[PDB]
């Protein structure tokens, strides 16, 4: 029907999950205006006139929509592969957030992924206390910005480097990681890179996963067919490393590595060279050993080994409930169903809404195109602002 | 401004039918990009290939869901112009009857001229006057621009004039309606420039509406408009608009009154006052209006009409209407006992069309497609038409 058509077409500009919603549409025009404003291209009149026409309009759009200058940068709280994360304060709302910047130039220069796409979707729509939340996603001619809730507790790498983690704490953190990974698996994703670096702590000391750079969607039979290895050298599972066809079992390998590192102090397959770490991983059968540690309980050693085995015998091959049922978790302080409502082992004592004490101390683009390059095309639709899921 | 205000303002901008960035214009921008990039030479670039491959399934859905030409059943081609053809159509679903002006995108780009249609769209779309033909929908594709208007079954004034020796009483009515119609356009901030009987359309009731606002242009701070554009068929063109060629020339609304005088002349006399075989001869006669304007030796034209014709067929500086419409309105030619200016369109028109159906084309005379070459690099042929789409409610 004529009505049906205009209704169906209408829901398409509203749906935050739609490829053609106002957010993508605005981005698309904003992209064209950016990718064409060069003298060599402006020599063509169709181009010159189009730009000259939308000049006054596109600037209004640019000022009205979310821009980076809307945020006052408090401190650079982190640095990664393709950009930097920063504690910011939205100048108008005076609200405090953690903002992940991703250099559009850097990614384009042999990025090979489009990794930020599921990183956006997961954070934007997860709706889990276990996933860091995306409030706004916006861009410009140089970067991709992710405006997420700030985790003042810092990461697990910081906790571990400041405490000799008692088993009682390791139990809590491991358990929370199990709940957190399960949530991601339920969303249909395999995390592919579970490490302390991605474990973040809130105002209350409770866990959230961040940086789903490596996330991939599981197929019909809960598998991923990635022909190349993905992850971190110590936490990588041997199956992922060799590749390949694999399942969620790989994220449990990583849990075992994390449990080991917390209680032992080092990674189970650590070796001088990164190649030596790879070697030790492939020989997990004979390389996994425990020091003379009267502290590491029989159950913990069992759990570590139940996760640090070949995929086919891994704890978690038959689901989370077999991990949950493990005696290591048997305790009188929390129940799985209410674990995040219990009181954390390390409650952060914070000085302000901008206390950066749990984050270590910290502080070029594409050339002018000869012809049409379309450098801003692979980022059309990244904006999460005009049409969001409230 | 607050963050909230800033969000809300940006929201109203995707809703406003008067906005350059409302959802329909934005859809156009993407639709254009998809059309202007789907070529193998450009697809050699991955940024391009991936963008297209990504939006492929989406853009097709958009194409079928949005208003298309195949939504309309063409009844008869009711007209033909320079860059396309007008046609009486019936919307297949609603079964509603409209006039549809088609414009060839290839022809417009080919002939340099590709922007006249803007002021035509806006005027018809937003005028909201009984004097302006109404635009209900404006839509496009890789080949044409489409304007879906209300059908004027009464036909044009050129047809009326060719079928009747217009009595002065009728000419008074038609002239008066044209004055009200032009005033409405001027009020909107536009000068028509080349007014003529061809642009005077008659409704189901025989009342007037202006159409074909191609030559139309928006006035500046001082109610003036500057132009370079070479203008053909000078018969109704004012000597100031003719003088203006190359950008040398700023003129006002006074030029549309010149054309009224030409129309009043043609109705009562039977021919155009400056008609000559060649178009150059018509131009020559216009520039020499002072000595070329003459009336035939038959007592038939009334003194008032002659004065009015001459009051409009003078140099800009002394033209009736240089001091506003009220001085035209006050002219003795209009002095009558049949209508009042304030209620003229509520009166019973001199020629009421007797029509056979909702598709009666009796007042409209009886009536290879070149294609764009493939481009080695980015041509952007679709860009001058981004945002032409408009829907009503
Ligand atoms: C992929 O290239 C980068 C660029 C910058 C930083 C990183 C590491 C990273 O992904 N860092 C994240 N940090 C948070 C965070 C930090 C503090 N509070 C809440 C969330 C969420 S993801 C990777
Ligand atoms: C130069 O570009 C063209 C292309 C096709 C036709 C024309 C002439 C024209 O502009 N003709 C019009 N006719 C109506 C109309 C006719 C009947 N009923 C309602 C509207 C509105 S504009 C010009």
């Amino acid at each position: 029907s004529f009505e049906t058509r205009f209704e169906k077409m209408d829901n398409l500009l509203r749906d935050p999950k739609s490829e053609v919603n106002s957010d993508c549409l605005l981005d698309g025009l904003d992209a064209l205006v950016y990718d064409l404003d060069f003298p060599a291209l402006r020599k063509n009149k169709n181009i010159d006139n189009f730009l000259s026409r939308y000049k006054d309009t596109i600037n209004k759009i640019r000022d009205l929509r979310m821009k980076a200058e809307d945020y006052e940068v408090v401190k650079v709280i982190g640095r990664g592969a393709f950009g930097e994360v920063q504690l910011v304060r939205h100048k108008s709302t005076r609200k405090v957030y953690a903002m992940k910047l991703l250099s559009k130039f850097e990614m384009i220069k042999r990025s090979d992924s489009a990794f930020f796409w599921e990183e956006r979707d997961i954070m934007a729509f997860a709706n889990s206390p276990w996933v860091v939340q995306l409030f706004y996603a916006f861009q410009d001619d140089r970067y991709l910005y992710m405006v997420m809730e700030y985790m003042p507790g810092g990461d697990l790498v910081n906790l571990m480097s400041n405490y000799d983690v008692p088993e009682k704490w390791a139990r809590f953190y491991t358990a929370e990681v199990v709940l957190a990974l399960d949530a991601i698996h339920s969303m249909g994703f395999i995390h592919r890179d579970v490490k302390p670096d991605n474990m973040l702590l809130d105002k209350s000391g409770h866990l959230k996963l961040a940086d789903f750079g490596t996330c991939m969607k599981m197929n019909k039979e809960g598998m991923v067919r990635c022909d190349t290895a993905v992850g971190t050298p110590d936490y990588i599972s041997p199956e992922v490393l060799k590749s390949g066809y694999y399942g969620r079992e790989c994220d449990w390998w990583s849990v075992g590595v994390f449990l080991y590192e917390m209680l032992v102090g080092d990674t189970p397959f650590y070796a001088d060279s990164l190649v030596g770490t790879y070697s030790k991983i492939m020989n997990h059968k004979n390389s996994l050993t425990f020091p003379d540690d009267n502290d590491i309980s029989k159950e913990a050693k069992n759990l570590i080994c139940a996760f640090l085995t070949d995929r086919e015998v891994r704890l978690g091959r038959n689901g989370v409930e077999e991990i949950k049922r493990h005696l290591f978790f048997k305790n009188d302080q929390w129940a799985w169903e209410t674990l995040r409502d219990t009181v954390a082992p390390v409650v952060p004592d914070l000085s302000s809404d901008i206390d950066t004490s749990n984050f270590d101390d910290l502080e070029e683009t594409f050339p002018i195109p000869k012809a049409f390059v379309g450098n801003q095309l692979p980022f059309v639709g990244f904006t999460y602002y005009s049409n969001r899921r409230y």
